[PDB]
């Protein structure tokens, strides 16, 4: 249930969150909620320095019972997933 929010203040935050090694792209999301592997998560994602919030229809791929409690969210395959992927990558390009 519910929206899971992620707002990333800067490129360092992005860089640490981003899980490039995930097929389709993925992201680490802090949360103390309790999720199970293969759940569907609705992610609203804010990118450093954007004025837009990016809805992501993600899947739980990893749980983490510094470094905070949360979840590894895999990007959906397809256009919508690629779009996200590309905005990140483009931000981190360099």
């Amino acid at each position: 249930q519910g929206i899971l929010s992620l707002a990333l203040k800067d490129k360092a935050a992005l860089y640490s969150a981003y899980m490039p090694f995930v097929k389709s792209g993925g992201i680490f999301v802090p949360t103390p909620k309790r999720y199970m592997l293969g759940d569907e998560v609705f992610l609203l994602l804010t990118l450093p320095d954007s004025s837009e919030r990016l809805p992501v229809a993600g899947k739980v791929v990893w749980t983490t019972p510094n470094r905070a409690a949360g979840i590894g969210v895999q990007f959906p395959d397809g256009p919508e997933g690629e779009a996200v992927r590309n905005k990140i990558e483009t931000l981190l390009a360099g």
